[PDB]
């Protein structure tokens, strides 16, 4: 349905050709792409397409447009004086045809490898990576969170690394995205049961369990519950994920259970202290809550050391 030198045309008038498909990423299918003015030798872009009726592109193409802005984002990290922010640029979108049928399309930056193909024994990474990887999150986490939007679905198959930078790391799908504050106007809390255990599992907030309008503590918890299971490779939830009521009970048991229940889960020699911390601002948070984003990072790198590579030598 989309060769290799399917000429694909974007809204702003560009063009972009296809080469090979190197997966599925969310919703869609990826392929690389080329300009067809002053192409390079290795592709630099991707197409995303949608494979589906509907689908959550459209959400995710809201998303780029309205956060996602290659100017707003370097003035983000101008004044924030960050060394790079993990959003993958935006190049453009639009329709392809398949057989009488339209598909939407984006065309992103390329990115290197996930993370699930880099990691240790059971979905595991060092102690020292695990937290680097949380306050990447953090800083993409503050600027979306800025930008009216909460994420949802932070996890190691949606964090890859850079093509050209295997040192950054970048939170790369954004198809259940939300916006959790439309015009600044923050939702009121309400439980609804019929919307409720959305998201991926093992990772996904209390509130998401309970039917709650996704807020910016959900997305923090989220990224506790990653640390946890990056550093120990299992969850107490493990066992029970066909039982969403199940982990939602363990995800409770485990909070309210703060600090010891989450430094007894770690194995020797690695310690949850920083993550059991994290936990512990991450569930204080109230509903309409900001969080402190420079407390959390703080408590992920207690000594100040500045960001080095990122070490995946358990791969
Ligand atoms: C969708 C993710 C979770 C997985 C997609 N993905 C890749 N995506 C990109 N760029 C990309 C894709 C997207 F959909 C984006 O929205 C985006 F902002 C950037 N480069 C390289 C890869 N590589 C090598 C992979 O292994 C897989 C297929």
């Amino acid at each position: 349905p989309f060769p290799e030198g399917k000429v694909l045309d974007d809204m702003e008038g560009n063009q972009w050709v296809l080469g090979k498909k190197i997966g599925s990423g969310g919703f869609g299918l990826i392929y690389l792409a080329f300009p067809t003015n002053k192409p390079e030798k290795d592709a630099r872009h991707v197409v995303k397409v949608e494979y589906q009726e509907n689908g959550p592109l459209f959400s995710e193409l809201k998303f780029y447009q309205r956060v996602a802005k290659k100017d707003c984002i370097k003035k983000w990290i101008e004044r924030k004086q960050l060394d790079y922010l993990g959003i993958p640029l935006f190049y453009g979108s639009g329709l392809t045809e398949f057989k009488g049928r339209s598909y939407r399309f984006m065309v992103m930056e390329r990115l290197g490898i996930d993370l699930q193909k880099i990691s240790g024994q059971n979905g595991t990474f060092k102690k020292s990576t695990v937290l680097q990887l949380g306050i990447r999150m953090l800083d993409v986490l503050e600027y979306i969170h800025e930008n009216e939007y909460v994420h949802g679905d932070i996890k190691a198959a949606n964090l890859l690394l850079g093509y050209k930078n295997p040192d950054q790391v970048y939170l790369a799908d954004y198809g259940l995205s939300y916006r959790y504050c439309p015009n600044g106007n923050h939702k009121q809390y309400q439980e609804n049961p019929r919307k409720g255990h959305n998201g991926t599992i093992e990772f996904t907030s209390l509130d998401a369990h309970k039917g709650v309008a996704l807020s910016r503590r959900s997305d923090v918890e989220i990224l506790g519950y990653c640390m946890l299971r990056w550093l120990c490779g299992k969850l107490p939830w493990e066992q029970n994920l066909k039982d969403p009521v199940a982990v939602q009970t363990a995800k409770t048991n485990l909070l309210d259970e703060l600090p010891q229940s989450v430094l007894k889960w770690a194995p020797s020699g690695s310690s949850c202290c920083e993550i059991a911390q994290f936990l512990v601002c991450a569930h204080s948070l109230a509903y309409d809550e900001k969080p402190n984003y420079q407390a959390l990072k703080k408590i992920l790198n207690p000594h100040g050391i500045p960001l080095g590579p990122l070490d995946f030598s358990t791969k």
